[PDB]
């Protein structure tokens, strides 16, 4: 979602 979720998951 909005690329923000992916960032959170990756970290």
């Amino acid at each position: 979602h909005a690329e923000g979720t992916f960032t959170s998951d990756f970290f």
